[PDB]
Order: C-alpha cells, then sequence, then structure tokens
C-alpha cells in the first residue's frame, strides 16, 4: 500500500501534533505518502470528546493512525484499537500565563484565575483559597484571546502547548511538579492504530521513547485503576530518577480542603503495577469518597 492515513483534530495545536507525527515518519521512511485527515470532535463543540471520532475513523478504515497529546487519551479503548507509540515527552509542567502579574503569590485576592481543570483547580485553591476559579475553555488561542480582553487575571496551561505553538513567551512562570503535579502523560503526544495492524505498528515503532513509555504507562496504570479522565481532580506524574520510576499522584477536592496525596518508587518494569498499587492506597485514604463526590 505505503499510504500511510492520520486522523487529527483541526485545531492550530493539533495539526502541529500531526505534522510532527509526519515528519518523524518521513525522516525514518523517505518514500512514504503521509496523508492528513483532519476532523472535529465533540468537546471542540462514552468519554469521547476529542477522541470518539477519530476512533470511528480507525474502525473505519478512513484513517490508519490518530495522534492525540496523552492527557486527552481515554482509558478504555473500543475492541480492536490501542495506544501504541509514545513520543519524546515534552515538558510536562503547567504555566502561570499572565499580563499584568509576574507570578501567583503576586495575584491580590480576589484575582480571577481561568482553568476548567479540577485539578488544577483544588491545587490553587489550597494554597490560595482568597483567589477566584473561574472556568474557562476554548483552543490555546481562544484561551490566550479571553485573558487579553480582560476576561481573567490570569489562566493555567500547559508549557508544551505553548512551547509549540511559538508562543513561550506566555510562559510567564512554569509551576513545579510539587506546587502543580501534571495531569496524566502531559507533555507527551500518543499514537493510537488498530492493533491488528501489524504493518502501521511496526511503521511507527522508531517513534517510540522508551523512557517516556516507562513515565506514562506508570501514570496511566495509576489513572486506570482510579478510572477517571479530563474532569476529575487526578494528578500522576512519574520521573526516572536514577534508574528507577518515582510516581507521585494526587486526588482532590475542587475547594481544595481535602487532597490526598501518594507516591511510590520501584524499578521500571513494575510501572504498571506500582500505579495500580498507589491507586489503591488512594482509594482506601478517601480518594474513593471525594471522586464520588464529583
Ligand atoms: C485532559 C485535559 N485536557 C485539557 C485540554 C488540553 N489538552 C491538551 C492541551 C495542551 C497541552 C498538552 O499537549 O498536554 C490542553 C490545554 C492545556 O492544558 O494547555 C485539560 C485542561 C482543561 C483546562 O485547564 O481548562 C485537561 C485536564 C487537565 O489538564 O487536568
Amino acid at each position: 500500500d505505503n499510504v500511510l492515513r492520520i486522523a487529527t483534530r483541526q485545531s492550530p495545536l493539533a495539526l502541529w501534533q500531526a505534522h510532527y507525527v509526519k515528519d518523524k515518519l518521513m525522516a525514518s521512511h523517505p518514500g512514504l505518502v503521509v496523508e492528513l485527515v483532519p476532523m472535529v470532535t465533540r468537546g471542540d463543540v462514552g468519554q469521547g470528546l476529542f477522541v470518539k471520532e477519530l476512533e470511528v475513523a480507525l474502525l473505519e478504515n478512513r484513517a490508519d493512525i490518530a495522534v492525540h497529546s496523552m492527557k486527552d487519551v481515554p482509558v478504555e479503548f473500543p475492541q480492536g484499537l490501542g495506544l501504541v507509540t509514545i513520543c519524546e515527552r515534552e515538558d510536562p509542567r503547567d504555566a502561570f500565563v499572565s499580563n499584568n502579574y509576574d507570578s501567583l503569590d503576586a495575584l491580590p485576592a480576589g484575582s480571577i484565575v481561568g482553568t476548567s481543570s479540577l485539578r488544577r483547580q483544588c491545587q490553587l485553591a489550597e494554597r490560595r483559597p482568597d483567589l477566584i476559579i473561574r472556568s474557562l475553555r476554548g483552543n490555546v488561542g481562544t484561551r490566550l484571546s479571553k485573558l487579553d480582553n480582560g476576561e481573567y487575571d490570569a489562566i493555567i496551561l500547559a508549557v508544551a502547548g505553548l512551547k509549540r505553538l511559538g508562543l513561550e513567551s506566555r510562559i510567564r512562570a512554569a509551576l513545579p511538579p510539587e506546587i502543580s503535579l501534571p495531569a496524566v502523560g502531559q507533555g507527551a503526544v500518543g499514537i493510537e492504530c488498530r492493533l491488528d495492524d501489524s504493518r502501521t505498528r511496526e511503521l511507527l515503532a522508531a517513534l517510540n521513547h522508551h523512557e517516556t513509555a516507562l513515565r506514562v504507562t506508570a501514570e496511566r496504570a495509576m489513572n486506570t485503576r482510579l478510572e477517571g479522565g479530563c474532569q476529575v481532580p487526578i494528578g500522576s506524574y512519574a520521573e526516572l530518577i536514577d534508574g528507577e520510576i518515582w510516581l507521585r499522584a494526587l486526588v482532590g477536592a475542587p475547594d481544595g480542603s481535602q487532597i490526598i496525596r501518594g507516591e511510590r518508587r520501584g524499578a521500571p518494569q513494575d510501572a504498571e503495577q506500582m500505579g495500580i498499587s498507589l491507586a489503591e492506597e488512594l482509594l482506601n485514604n478517601g480518594a474513593r469518597e471525594i471522586l464520588a463526590e464529583v
């Protein structure tokens, strides 16, 4: 056949990811014809907001692969499909963006921060209960627009997003993982395809970044047991510290009153199980009730 079709969302960032992948494929395979098949998603207008339609495209042979930001990828996959490649992770941190202010601790009480992330919301409320967390929706550019239009005093966004769009000057301060634990796989893009499609699987191999896969498998094992998605206040971030996966996670109330934290450290080979163990520790420590709450 020699043709690989790529299903992707049609926002500026989504298209950046499609081209990123397309280039790495052409690099390793000079004579491969890569076709982009952009499409809209429910979230742009199961929990398949930004993914369902790409999965339908994969199941109908309308595309061969689907490109997503790892944090948008669902934990459940329909019969036949699955995540097969995890690319090199970019900066996984959240970032404080603002025009008139230089930092979070410099915002006066009452300042309006924008984010619809319950994960980001719970952590800020825990430290700065005097701040107003206002919901924000839309592509990066629309979010930046609203901030410039004075609708919010500041907004929180992923560092990986702004950097890739050449808007890294908007990053007023990259928040440390300790102060804002990243969402699962933030900073990494994942490729989904038909498990039986060996042809596509082999062509995709060269794009897999082993270390990043290790980190994200652990983070996702944690989330999968917790059966969460973007709509739940869950933090999950792993690092490769001296040949060992150091996994951290949290589940907190939107108001920031109760936040359940936990950590685990072990050999790379036990990434999935350590994530599963950590998740259960959180469940028994009250996460179950907090999650049932939301
Ligand atoms: C799961 C989830 N998705 C989003 C929206 C989103 N998805 C990808 C990006 C770009 C960064 C990346 O590639 O990882 C973004 C926007 C961004 O974070 O800059 C969210 C955020 C919703 C919000 O903050 O209003 C979430 C939930 C979460 O991050 O916890």
